[PDB]
């Protein structure tokens, strides 16, 4: 794996962690390296937020052209999750507290268009928030990336250490 | 595993169902509220939807739109299926009429599916609004139910009604 | 089975019988209780008429809210029958003397929309006639229901007896 | 089991097919009218539709739209299939053109299916009207055929033509 | 096989051969009777041309009503071929250098409408050219047909012989 | 079996791919031109399309729209699949967004498929135009490459670049 590619991965893996550590609710632990119940609407919004942080950080650091294939799963995981909010758990105002029956069964194309719209809406939103977040914290993120590329693997605590050195206090979610 | 946050959510969802059941002018059910060939008419099945929706309805009144939970999955699916049968199996919608979809739907037009979907959406929207209104209207005594629920982990309909009679509401029969 | 439910069933089973006994053509025999060739367009219209009589009587006696699940088969049987008239036996002017090929095969959505329209038209019609019929004969029907609820099972002849006592003479179709 | 009503219907349906066959300026067939690798051109298959439709055509002229029967099921299906091939297999429609649907149709646009359905509908409508017109125009001698049909239960084309020559119509050859 | 049918077949089989022998490119050999790499856009256009020659000749000689079932394969073979040009080999300007994925998979109805349009366009065109060709050479074609019906089987050379006797010089493609 | 006509076509198609590869400011590949878990970014895959399209691009510049060949089948299919993934698997289109089609697509709206198809069409159209422009701009030295190709049947990237340096173009590295 060439240094150019390592830089990408680094920015990407930092992005997730950033989202997790800021995420207003999203309960979840951490770790970070260059190698790899009942939820409410808020919880799932924040889960999407985390899932898009990789790609979000990619776009902040490299523009729309430095966007990577490495977010293939994250986009699928996030889109699935938004799709359940809309078609399974009535979490869309437009769509309403309806569930899609069965892989939908005998659903009008109009219902699908509505859903696809709302999935897009939800995802566009969480992704715009993630970019904003990466932006706001670009400088201390750069610092984290440097250490990442150097030591190859960071702990959750060091990530926080670096951010405290910048006056940003991240949520207590590490172990 | 269950955090006081999640446990509260459950309580409210559960108190929501029972509220709907006890006020439901038709629907009848075996109430026991915890944290751990026939013939139905249009009135009946509407009241079934009402009940099925109470949980989510309670979530929204109490926690706003963001507090809406995954816990209602089974509930929303049953409601939707039920309304779906009302429209496509029984002739229970005026727009669609006493027509029965050749059920998987087989060789039904996209136009018809759309009409059906709209009518399913109408039934549910209506009952959902009803459920919320009732929870709203009975927010006060319901809190009291929830407080005891969280405290003792399991309540009987009797206690539930006991709190309600205290507030001056005469809930219907239906327990054991 | 509770008395409220027995009343429903009674009205329902009376409705069919009424339709059969008045039905301008529909050849078919009878019996009535609280427990359970080559046809022309007229014949099949009347068969639909009979199939909808249950629900028709339900709506006359209890309004649109007292409508029951008990007509699940009747609606399917009737709708199937109208659907064959339209898609199998060219009995629709709008659609014309065309047959749908195979569970249709490779048929335009427009053709399906047309068919669905015509099926709806046919069924709406026969159902409006059945309601009208129940209406016109509500009083002697009430009488039949009473005896039904009392004796639990009526013969075709008694049904007629009751109607003759009202000056309505029903078609000779019983044995 | 067969009532005089039903038996009459059958007779008329059967007399309808044969009429079309005997007048059909192209189509050729083995006439025997009872109660109990090749190459066809556009003209030929049109005449096949004509024949296939004669039964129903006869029903409608004689009994109005309400007298239309189930007996034509097989007939309408064959006609429709035939016209369907004309349009989607052979290049026999001007609107659709010498295009052949990749036959189940595979990955054909909804637009194309609609065009095809319209053209199938045109062929059939046209021939149906033709069939009716002919039955109308020959109502009188056809009754006479039907009377003998009902009387003797089975007629030969010969007798059928015999009645027609008597009325002054010279039907074509095609029997045995 | 009746003489009327033999005349049809004759005209049909002559039509192909005509197309082959004139076809500006289409490499292909011949023979003719009353019984039965890497190509460019031009090559495939001409292959369609050959495939439609049968039907084309049928319509020239008998009008739109003398059109036969005998061209069932030719229309399928040609339509398949145009369909590959459009959906497989980016040979349509309207559609562009795109390939349809899999029996298409997950393709919009709009894309299919576009394709169906372009397939129709290509085929309409080649078929109008084939008719024109049959027209232009109707007289010497009649001559060929006569010999065909007489001797039942013609060689490629005789076909040419007849055309040379008319001052038309056909491409050197026989053996 | 291969006619001088067909052999020329092949040469040009092959010279087209290599041209694109050698000029491609990103894409890297194992050049050897004859007649016989990772991470890619948007820039990278665009350059892959460019390469995949070079063959056809070369065909069109040299032989016009009628000279377009069957030889590009595999090429067009790969390009299309790649762009299809860009749009529907990776969030690489602005119109569609960081949305991922639940892949066979499952229960996606006709509207979405249309958006996707349009965007796939945009990527490819753009890169196709790029490929052609480059072939156009380097028509002269490419002929020279083709002449040697037809002459010796197999060329190395080295020779290819050798001709290009002679014309005054400094192509990038990427060979062995
Ligand atoms: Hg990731
Ligand atoms: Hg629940
Ligand atoms: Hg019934
Ligand atoms: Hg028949
Ligand atoms: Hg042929
Ligand atoms: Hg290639």
């Amino acid at each position: 794996i060439s240094p150019k590619e390592k830089e990408k991965i680094a920015i990407h893996e930092a992005g997730h962690a950033l989202m997790g550590l800021v995420s207003d609710d999203d309960d979840k632990v951490h770790k970070i390296s260059i190698i790899p119940h009942i939820y409410d609407k808020k919880d799932l919004y924040n889960k999407i937020l985390v899932l898009l942080g990789g790609r979000a950080a990619e776009e902040v650091f490299f523009g729309k052209d430095g966007i990577t294939t490495g977010a293939e799963n994250d986009l699928q995981r996030a889109t699935d999750l938004a799709y359940r909010m809309v078609s399974m758990w009535g979490m869309s105002d437009k769509v309403g507290p309806i569930a899609i029956r069965r892989t939908a069964v005998d659903t009008s194309p109009d219902l699908l268009r509505e859903i696809d719209e709302e999935v897009k809406r939800i995802i566009t939103e969480q992704y715009e928030k993630a970019k904003a977040i990466v932006e706001e914290y670009k400088e201390p993120l750069k610092a984290v990336v440097k250490k990442l590329l150097e030591k190859e693997t960071i702990t959750c605590e060091e990530f926080v250490e670096v951010f405290k050195l910048y006056g940003i206090e991240l949520k207590d979610k590490c172990k």
